């Protein structure tokens, strides 16, 4: 059973137009992802505010996507990890996204992830490669190192250059789905990789991301159409 | 691009209306005839004229062996297929393959059909399982040797790997071979193979007119809508 995620990226003052479009799609939204990287000097208090302006029909996921990994967040890596650790104190948050990459300080990441789970927050460790799709063995090894932190979800987004790249991503997710204990989200970007987002559930995937109006990732789809997709497979 | 196939199995007009309704989603109209007792190329011609100009006409005689109903000798079957080449209204003809067949007799029949300007779809179906990737590629290679217009392989997946294997086989073939390829992973588990057929090099995807004869079949109208997304 794939869950449909609706990504919003409001400004401190969460619109009234948006909150209404959200309620309209209540049936297609399992998880509401609140991106916050589009806020300069965003603070945990500001985020806490926005949350209340929302709260119970979907889980609330808060994501600060760094520019390094495709977002707007320019925070220092140090300030980034501090922000992620601080979001644990916001009672209304159900899921928190933490970025993974080769150069991370592993013991520090584990400390933060464990901290988050002690506050009963589901952790989504994610990795984004906008340049290419490593070979299958490499994809599986990335998934392996990420799940070592025992998160609730492991998320891998890669960029395809050919059909085999899409198939390898699907295979890596499918194989992971069959043997590992935590949930997996596999994303092959661009139109070439569309099948991974629509048939995410067929290959063991747990989440599929959509928008309410315009794409927040490689040509996004309205969650309503995405819900229809998940329902088709 | 991917051509959407609409499969029908009549019996020597309510259908005539349902097909015209979905006429915009139909690139090929597969006319299965194996559901008729003692089918003659003459009756086939009678039906075709009653149907037939916005889609190709594929005539398919699926033998019992390969999931159909056709109870013809291999001889009368191969002769039925050879004789279909005389019907001008037919654009494509489906000829079955299976490792034991007479290679030279088959090649003799395929070249024959192509002399009458018919597009040949050499096909193989396994309603029971999906062979390993290597074996899928083996099947494709054998069928490819006859230099047909299309090579078609339908398999029943048991698990996710079986679906990915079919897609992989079809994709790799797509990248090297000089003829069109068609891959089908049956059941709802394999639905993605029909909707994203063109993503992996497929040239034909099969749908229905309204009533499915099993799980995994999609109305050509919905199928066309899905194909259009990729």
């Amino acid at each position: 059973h794939v869950e449909v995620v609706a990504t919003i990226t409001p400004q401190l003052s969460i619109e009234e137009t948006l909150i209404q479009k959200i309620n309209h799609r209540i049936d297609a939204i399992d998880v509401l992802e609140l991106r916050i990287d589009q806020f300069e000097n965003v603070t945990v208090d500001q985020v806490a505010e926005m949350i209340t302006k929302l709260k119970d029909s979907f889980k609330l996921l808060v994501t600060y996507r760094t520019k390094l990994q495709g977002g707007y967040g320019q925070f220092t890596n140090d300030s980034y990890l501090n922000l992620i650790s601080d979001l644990a104190n916001i009672n209304g948050i159900d899921m928190i996204d933490i970025e993974w990459q080769a150069d991370i300080d592993i013991e520090k990441h584990q400390r933060i992830i464990t901290h988050l789970q002690q506050y009963n927050k589901e952790v989504i460790i994610s990795h984004h490669n906008f340049e290419s799709t490593p070979p299958l063995d490499e994809l599986q090894f990335i998934f392996f190192k990420m799940q070592k932190f025992n998160p609730e979800y492991v998320k891998l987004a890669v960029m395809p250059h050919n059909k085999n790249d899409v198939l390898n991503l699907l295979q890596a997710m499918s194989t992971f789905s069959d043997t590992m204990d935590c949930k997996v989200v596999g994303i092959s970007m661009s139109k070439l990789g569309l099948i991974s987002r629509t048939a995410q559930g067929v290959f063991g995937g747990a989440l599929t991301y959509g928008c309410i109006g315009e794409p927040q990732a490689p040509g996004q789809i309205d969650v309503t159409d995405l819900k229809a997709q998940v329902t088709l497979y």
